[PDB]
């Protein structure tokens, strides 16, 4: 369990989800809303 939140000008990928940051894999980790139809929270299938 090692992750962090995001800052400003950093929300341009995940629209429906929380922004996070992987420390073991220094990269942008955005958790989408459980219920979307893509691994990028953008189009709601339901």
């Amino acid at each position: 369990v090692s992750i962090t939140k995001c800052s400003s000008d950093m929300n341009g990928y995940c629209l429906h989800g929380q922004c996070i940051y992987l420390v073991d894999m220094s990269q942008n980790y955005c958790r989408c809303e459980v219920g979307y139809t893509g691994v990028r929270c953008e189009h709601f299938f339901l």
